[PDB]
């Protein structure tokens, strides 16, 4: 039987789960009776994207109708969902663009995991736990509950975490140190960049197998830029309250994953409302969007050089912004180091 | 084309949308490929009430393990869930059956709408619209957003709707009123009893096509008691927040339904916990759960006999209660008429 | 002596108050003994934008400093500030330049009122009342308190502030009702456009001489787009809180001033963060920036086909949103007919 | 038997009940066995009050002791408190003298409620609650709850009380219309004095009978000044807030008795902090404590002339005032019409 | 070039600061054309501080106008405000005396940092940095960020602060110890006083070179006595949110400082009202006034023997004090050493 610690094995079966995959999908309204899991394609997907950019230029060219029947009519001959009655909805505006990309980008995730979860060897030489454990290229060891870098992790997740929208109790059932096969290296230069910062990365959970085995990507060409107020890069928060948000859970699976990462920002290109860059001033090698409320800096700390904002949240310099945290973009996942992960338990005062 | 009004064909499309039925099925982590919606039955459903009430007795009595083990074998082999890992979670607490039990009552509803969406002559004579509606055997009606019953039923809604949980806001958009065949005459005699109010009582879209069709039932005598906290009967509320809740709506489907009817209380007998009855006293016919929140009485208003009690939420007299809202429960279903339908927007505010 | 109201004639010494600009100016570090307030030139002040528009340019390229450091030394030679020592602020980032622009927008309203100020002729034929009267070209009347028009206004104010940033409560002192000349006949084609509603538009005291005189404009070509969240045009609130913090008043000087028009917003370009557009899609006529909370729909009210929003304040369907309030945008000054002036006092809680 | 409606039955028994008198006493802690109710004196109380006076000065000039502990221990000579062990308490400072002189001041009332309650004939020709509302030399009437003075007066009640202190919520019982005999005739010069307004004042339950029977009273010469604010006047307020706080209710005894009464005040002398004066500015008739909230003035109302300030709370101008609500107080009896008198339920949120 | 480190030469211009002289005069509306900083004399301000006490006499007595506009006309003469229209506010109430002595308060100490600023030698044989600072006969040190001071400090400020009135969060930027020339010797007397704390006192940016240079001082006798809750002394708070709104920061100039002094309260002398005494009773050598909320007794802590209250805010005993926070006052300057002095930050949350 495996020897994996009890808590890594129950990670492997969460992120390796296929009734959660089916479940994202019905929660898209998707047919599974078309578009079974297996059945889920890259072409399929960028294809989709691809359609995704024509509706929204669509939208700002403003289009005399009729091409936007037939896109919408195109995207969902590709994207199978079953409405009933009332017929498709249509894909007329950037809010509508934006809900079809995010999904596509979660069904992409869905579509590594299936693919990793059925190589190789499916024999039982080994037990499925360790098998799909290696499938990930990642080496994870879990943090004991009285150490050090555990009492750190909880008090930034306390202290970032408000009652401003407390919906809900944050609880740190697991805690996992992580260093996936790749980024030990690749790093390595950027480390030789200041402004690195230890920051909060949420995500669905049927998104951490891709995660793990790819790492965190940028968005591809054939996306819409609608949905990204910085461009297509790699986002990061200050406050997990802020992060614990793209986790999407609730009181029906209120468990959720949430990465920390060390991020090599180096100079940040400064911004209070969205802007679609990508190009960055020379000298610069991040974006911090600025948020009407910060973790307090009097309460920074670091270690090794990476600096750990886990400030209670105070009232920032500026609030002519429209962001209301803060917000950290990369644009070259080398910057991006992943160290820890987090299992958490969300309770909801409803 | 059917002379239905729009509003009321929309709503008719919602409770008899079998994509809903399929996704609170996955949503319960029920395996489809086993237990199709087409294979749910009504036998198959009380045995498996009869199994959780003996798990009920288990944990009651403090069984010494495999026969909760056993029991809870049995429920899985009913109710096919797919898990993948981990084993299925074992039935050992009241915790435990009031959620397979909350289950067991949506999916006998879904059975119920399967089965009328199923019927009489699938033909195309006349369009799906006009014949599933002639199967609610209901009577349903458009009130206009500018009448007198309309402006009542939004101040209710304002009113009882507060920010000590304002996780979310109420919008109104469409006001039916109803009578269902059936519910016009059995009430009559009932009428004839004093303290005859309009309450609040929300469930889940997918319960609908049967509640309409069928009208609100008591639990079945296989069923748990546990869950009940005055026992076997009919449940109202005097604030919205407290029905709203049982509509178990979410960012994702922001939209709900939630019913107003006029319920016969006759002499409440007053509780401030929870106390499992049926029996009733001498004189009593209904029971009123004292909560630490309750309509300000002096708002209160008036039609017909019918009391509305739409007074701004105010602390109570009492607050030595575990309840936090009123709560109102009635054993005979006779002393219940429907009389309107409310499509309700969950605004959350996250 | 004077035959016009009390109201109005305070209204005219609030407006044309040199006291007011010369505070103003100081309030902006200026040096009145190099830059009087008779100084000021519109000439000088687009050299000004100019050079704003240079720097802005220069941070997004990333000017390798020095070019940073000369455009910084022009734009103080331009426009005088006193510091005394630490040396002049260097103006290398977008939130330098946005204080800057909105500086230059409120030093050529200053500009344009002192020169409304001192023309004509300086006699004293008749007092300086009705002469700088004359000189706004606007008709201006008094609402009376107890009217119609005063009730719906009042409940606008009151209803559309809230409590999530009740720094102060607002009082309305007095209600003018007004059409400038010009803005009676360059309206009436758009008027035959749909989606007219009755918005808030909050500006400086100092700024209303020449708002009356010269009407709401659109920033000049050769000023910074930084600071615009949707490009040069005239923005609207449906929310007085939103609008009440562009009035900048405070403890010292609680007393602001707010309008209220009628926009003819036609066909809205949904957005939900920042987007530099001007361009507008075919069909639109107008942007609409989502925000976060919202006048409470079923509350809307009419008259004449304008829309009034003044609905409470409630959570909006999206959240997803940057913006906390919405906000509207038009591009051409014909789609605005100013009817309402409000003198406000701010009393601020602490 | 009694031809009085039973509210006012009801009121009767309230102010005359003699259990309520025993336990007020309890409350302060005196020895019934030592001091009955019947041994009460105003003689005794006056002697009292001296006492206190003198601590006062005691106080103020900062005696060597000594001349401390024997004013103390001549006070519970006379007000027999019954301790046990530990010892009397000192009063050796103004927080002590204001608790026994509010102390002696409810006293007092009782003792004039117990003396009128045991006079004329206690015969039983006439049941003892006629006999006794007579007693009260004030005519009394209930108002219906549906009528014009009842929408105000709840309204009244409804508006000024907020959420800040909200440890209850405000319930009207009953409503009572009063004209004492002797303000009748009194208060019609006064009526010749503009600026009258309908203010409220609180008051412990067992002072009503004397209130009733005498009317508001200011201050004897006897009684210290510390704990008037303004001196020895009567005071009034315009957020039923400030004064329900003078009724002493409880969880035990959350019901209590409220006055609403026709002041007029004429010119208001405006002060923020104490200020004992009771001289009064030549053309000045009251004083009005500056509070940090106020009624808003927008929702002011009148009738007769007398103004009804029912307003909901906002902030005032200025908050450089230590009050937190208004305060109005006025040195002549005569410029008091008591007008109303409210039994209210408080309901403690807990 | 000065051997000063650079967050003491940044303290020395902000103190002496030229335009923030000039911008609290015109924020006053005084015409710097008729009154400029070099024509502000102190015979001047005595003269006019004596007007204002006549108009408080006026006040008082209730003066048949015409004394109270010649009075009025004479203040300004002295104090040249303009106003341009509408005439010069009268003087005819504690509310109006009050906000013109703060002003003349300013105005001196405005005054004795320009007759500072233009002494000696105003050659540059030395930079003009040196030479200034020495003009304070104060000397000052930064205190390490990272030290036992820095930590109470911070922790003091970050729990005396709370949320009730959080209109801004509180940053330390800079912490400056300081002992100036004087205040070494004339304490250590006082010293050997029980009862020494460190308490907050908060003033205008523009009033510190008169403060170090001088220390703090009691209003001269000419000086109404209005605005002093507690006669003319020296005030002192133990949260720093009350001493904080003394200094007088805004949105446009966030940044503001504090002085902490070690006071020798010795027996104080209790209050909950306002109380003009200065006369003090036998034995007593300070006076606190009570306020609503107070620092957790439990977390005091001392050192040296000087007690420092840095509790969190709670509930005090009382409430029936019109103060919300505490307040000490002393009437000998010798009983107090100021200690540090706090450059803050004011982020306001609107
Ligand atoms: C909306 C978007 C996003 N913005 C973020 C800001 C802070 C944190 C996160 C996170 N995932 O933890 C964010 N994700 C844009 C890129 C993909 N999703
Ligand atoms: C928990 C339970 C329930 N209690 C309620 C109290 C007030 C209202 C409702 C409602 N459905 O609107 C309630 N439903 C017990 C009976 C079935 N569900
Ligand atoms: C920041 C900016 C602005 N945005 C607004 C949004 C709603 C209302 C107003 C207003 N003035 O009442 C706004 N003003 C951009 C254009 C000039 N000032
Ligand atoms: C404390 C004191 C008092 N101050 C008040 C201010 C507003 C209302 C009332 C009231 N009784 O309703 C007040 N009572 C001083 C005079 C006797 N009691
Ligand atoms: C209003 C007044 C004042 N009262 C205070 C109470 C606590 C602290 C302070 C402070 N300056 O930090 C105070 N200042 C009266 C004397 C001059 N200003």
């Amino acid at each position: 039987k495996s020897k994996l610690p009890k808590p890594v094995q129950d990670l492997i079966k969460m992120i390796f789960d296929v009734e959660s995959m089916k479940k994202a999908m019905v929660e898209y309204e998707i047919d599974l009776q078309k578009m079974p899991l297996g059945k889920l394609s890259k072409r399929q997907i960028q294809a989709a994207y691809s359609i995704l950019s024509e509706v929204q230029q669509a939208v700002s060219q403003g289009s005399s109708d009729s091409q936007i029947l037939d896109l919408s009519n195109r995207f969902y001959t590709l994207i199978p969902h079953d409405f009933g009655m009332k017929k498709p909805p249509l894909l007329n505006n950037a809010d509508s663009v934006q809900a079809k990309a995010e999904m596509l980008d979660n069904l992409l995730d869905i579509e590594v995991a299936y693919s990793l979860l059925r190589g190789g060897s499916d024999d039982s030489s080994k037990d499925p736990i360790d098998v799909n454990y290696e499938k990930l290229k990642t080496d994870i060891k879990v943090v004991d509950r009285d150490s050090e870098e555990a009492e750190i992790i909880r008090k930034y997740v306390k202290n970032t975490h408000a009652t401003t929208h407390n919906a809900y109790d944050l609880e740190v059932i697991d805690i996992f140190k992580i260093e996936r096969e790749g980024e030990c290296q690749r790093y390595k230069p950027f480390k030789q960049l200041h402004n690195r910062r230890l920051l909060w990365h949420g995500s669905r959970t049927t998104n951490f197998a891709g995660i793990l085995s790819q790492g965190l990507r940028i968005a591809p060409p054939e996306a819409p830029v609608t949905g990204y107020m910085f461009g297509k890069g790699i986002y990061f928060a200050d406050m997990v309250s802020k992060s614990a948000n793209y986790c999407h859970t609730s009181q029906g699976d209120p468990i959720g994953l949430i990465l920390l990462g060390e991020v090599a920002l180096g100079n940040m290109y400064e911004l209070k409302h969205a802007s679609h860059i990508s190009k960055l001033p020379k000298g610069k090698h991040s974006v911090k969007g600025l948020g009407k409320t910060t973790p307090d800096p009097s309460a920074n700390i670091s270690l090794d050089g990476v600096d750990v904002p886990l400030g209670t949240g105070i009232s920032s310099g500026v609030n002519d912004t429209s962001l209301l945290y803060n917000e950290y973009i990369v644009y070259d996942i080398a910057q991006v180091n992943l160290k820890y992960l987090l299992k958490l338990k969300f309770n909801f005062k409803t």
